[PDB]
């Protein structure tokens, strides 16, 4: 027993890791078969990146200004070509630690390991939720642009999140592995902010199902409520609105435990009015909201 | 900026992780060079746990008795030995991909990270601290055992932590790589529980640094304190004595943000007095103490391995 935030092993995205430098530009990539996926801003300096063409700036650039490191192993770039806010250096040896994988653009809501990388070497590995203003909540600094989002099924890497930059109020922003960013964000010094942001309901209920497998009960009522009735309550905390979707992706939880996921929402309606009366669940005293359905669901069976 | 648990990358103790089978009884075991190291209840079945003989249960094992999986490669074992609670299984092939390793005890409040695994096979990663009671706060369901704690020392896997067992109220007991079980528990169904545990002092104190480093100020104040007029109000707290050792190795985090120690406790026993406002620090509603000092210092200058 035990609930835990936990990361996916990291050692095939740390296989995958290398350094990428422009000029004075240094940041990490990530080397599939015979491509390196970095962010195009590796083309800019610190004075491009005010306002930067990109278009204009890549036609300035040959396949010799790109250095790429694979620890201390130099990787020949054979060719460069960008697709939205990422750069593809195609080089002449295909990794062979290359694990199955692929692209994916996930969900608000949904959670993801980062590798945190400087150098193209690895800091650490931690779990994020991609929040419904589309930033996440990690731990990055200069030089970790780059560092890759992930989660693994079995032998399945599905990369998700490309690090870029960090708003002043301090949370995260990037993009898919497709260069697309997540929410409406630019790769330039420029002014933007995160948007408002709610508290992730559905994962709030995964988390409160989490506590009563591993034996932490106290906040169960045995009462029940409506989705209509919930969502009125819930609206005033700033949760997101539960629909029947959210409601059939717990149900491997309502099926392991026997509680209705309506049930659930009466013991979550019950806690938003009353507080938690300095009572703790799974040892935190506010309502986490950054598992998932199926963060809980593998957690609590020991999957890989 | 941002403060996370984090935990060490995974992939050089992945690459050591085995699957060992005696038998009904599947577990973890460590593959560094010839040797597969694990735990010794691999050799009990579950009714030889209840009051195992176990240098009489080793000695009636042989070398086929042990199945050693690495991924689908069988190793074949050519010898057995046992060290306190750890087996040593020496095997016919070397691991390729061992790392530079240390095998390191640990003291009460040091952290590390758990690489989850069952049936050979690594399922997650995340950090513990080992408590005063000489337990830790883990997440391990059956055929967990084996699985390792580490913490990567600059060139060097420290390996720390084997886990073993989950005791009745949820928290979790283990063994250093030499087999010798942090606290006063042993490898056998006999009543045990944890000790009473107290709030590691000097790790919620490295939290508050971090978050200054982050840029919350809020429960900064004008106050400095002495280490005992401090102590007696953490004594009140359950927390854990604060000693000049602790203060020392909180040197790093008071030079980098200039606030000197007992500031910081002057800082903490507000918070102690008077709670945290309603607020949140590092996203927590309540005092972190899992982080070191040195926890604090490797994520906020983002060292690599
Ligand atoms: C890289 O982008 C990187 O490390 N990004 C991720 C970071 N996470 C936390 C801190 S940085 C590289 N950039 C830097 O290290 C950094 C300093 O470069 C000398 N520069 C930036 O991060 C820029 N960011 C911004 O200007 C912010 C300002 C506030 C905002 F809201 F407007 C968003 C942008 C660049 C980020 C990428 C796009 C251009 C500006 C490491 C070499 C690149
Ligand atoms: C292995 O020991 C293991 O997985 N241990 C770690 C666990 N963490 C959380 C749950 S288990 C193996 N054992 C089991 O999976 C498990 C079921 O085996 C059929 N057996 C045990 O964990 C035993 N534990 C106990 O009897 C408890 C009871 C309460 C306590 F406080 F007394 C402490 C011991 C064994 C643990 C190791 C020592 C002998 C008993 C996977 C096959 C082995």
């Amino acid at each position: 027993s035990g609930f835990r935030k936990m990361a996916f092993p990291s050692g095939k995205v740390e296989g995958c890791m290398v350094q990428v430098t422009c000029g004075t530009t240094t940041l990490n990539g990530l080397w599939l078969d015979d491509v390196v996926y970095c962010p195009r801003h590796v083309i800019c300096t610190s004075e491009d990146m005010l306002n930067p063409n990109y278009e204009d700036l890549l036609i300035r650039k040959s396949n010799h200004n790109f250095l790429v490191q694979a620890g201390n192993v130099q990787l020949r770039v054979i060719g460069h070509s960008m697709q939205n806010c990422v750069l593809k250096l195609k080089v002449d040896t295909a990794n062979p630690k290359t694990p199955k994988y692929k692209f994916v653009r996930i969900q608000p809501g949904q959670t993801f390991s980062v590798l945190a990388c400087y150098n193209g070497s690895p800091s650490g590995v931690y779990q994020c939720a991609m929040r419904h203003n589309f930033t996440i909540k990690g731990s990055f600094l200069n030089g970790s642009c780059g560092s890759v989002g992930f989660n693994i099924d079995y032998d399945c890497v599905s990369f998700c999140y490309m690090h870029h930059m960090e708003l002043p109020t301090g949370v995260h922003a990037g993009t898919d592995l497709e260069g697309n960013f997540y929410g409406p964000f630019v790769d330039r010094q420029t002014a933007q902010a995160a948007g408002t942001d709610t508290t992730i309901t559905v994962n709030v209920l995964a988390w409160l199902y989490a506590a009563v497998i591993n034996g932490d009960r106290w906040f169960l009522n045995r009462f029940t409520t409506t989705l209509n009735d919930f969502n009125l309550v819930a609206m005033k905390y700033n949760y997101e609105p539960l629909t029947q979707d959210h409601v059939d992706i717990l149900g491997p939880l309502s099926a392991q435990t026997g509680i209705a996921v309506l049930d659930m929402c009466a013991s979550l309606k019950e806690l938003l009015q009353n507080g938690m009366n300095g009572r703790t669940i799974l040892g935190s005293a506010l309502l986490e909201d950054e598992f998932t359905p199926f963060d809980v669901v593998r957690q609590c069976s020991g999957v890989t």
